[PDB]
């Protein structure tokens, strides 16, 4: 849908309904059906992660496979083997499509150029604490559809929003 010589810039990630997607490092919950998900949208694109995500990605993914993994740092001697090390947002988003994998400080880096955003609402009653990630919060211009609650294999629940703007 995506003519070439434009600049898709999309977010995609998974919060618990208080809007925590991160703490302690890594991510609050287990939910394989989300995993599926992610990959489904991400695989063959070009992904767009901060540093601190690029330490909380499991070794057997890391990098992420399939994928074009760029990682945003201001270290310039950073060691992010399999993928590529970028200073600025700018050199981050050079690729007809790109999708920005988190965390919360590149998500609020990158929300305002993007179009899309891919969310998974887990139905977790985690609260926000100190030092949690936080999903961005969407203004009016975006819009959307809300999917229908699914039992994940353990009885998580979760549902799947797709948003765009102009
Ligand atoms: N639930 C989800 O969908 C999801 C997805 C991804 C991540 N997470 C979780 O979110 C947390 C990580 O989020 P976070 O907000 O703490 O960190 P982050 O956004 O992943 O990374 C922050 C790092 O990115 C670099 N950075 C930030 N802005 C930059 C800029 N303008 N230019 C150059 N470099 C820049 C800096 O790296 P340097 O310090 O190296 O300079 C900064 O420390 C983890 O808990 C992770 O597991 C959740
Ligand atoms: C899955 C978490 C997640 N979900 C959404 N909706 N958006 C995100 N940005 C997001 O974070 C992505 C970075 C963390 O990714 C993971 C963390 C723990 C386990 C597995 C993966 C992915 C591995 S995969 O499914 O992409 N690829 C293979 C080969 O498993």
């Amino acid at each position: 849908l995506v003519p070439r010589g434009s600049h898709m810039v999309g977010l995609i990630w998974a919060q618990a309904t208080s809007g925590v997607i991160g703490r302690g490092g890594d991510i609050p919950w287990r939910l394989p059906e989300d995993q599926a998900h992610f990959r489904e949208i991400t695989m063959g694109h070009t992904i767009v992660m901060g540093r601190r995500t690029w330490d909380s990605l499991p070794a057997k993914v890391r990098p992420l496979p399939g994928r074009r993994n760029v990682v945003l740092s201001r270290q310039a001697d950073f060691m992010a083997s399999g993928a590529e090390v970028v200073g600025s947002l700018e050199e981050a988003l050079t690729s007809p499509e790109t999708w920005v994998i988190g965390g919360g400080q590149v998500y609020a880096l990158a929300l305002p150029y993007a179009t899309r955003c891919e969310v998974t609402e887990v139905d977790i009653g985690l609260p926000r604490e100190a030092g949690d990630a936080l999903a961005p919060v969407l203004d009016e211009t975006w819009r959307g559809e809300t999917g229908e609650w699914r039992f994940s294999r353990s009885g998580l629940r979760y549902r799947l929003y797709s948003y765009h703007r102009s």
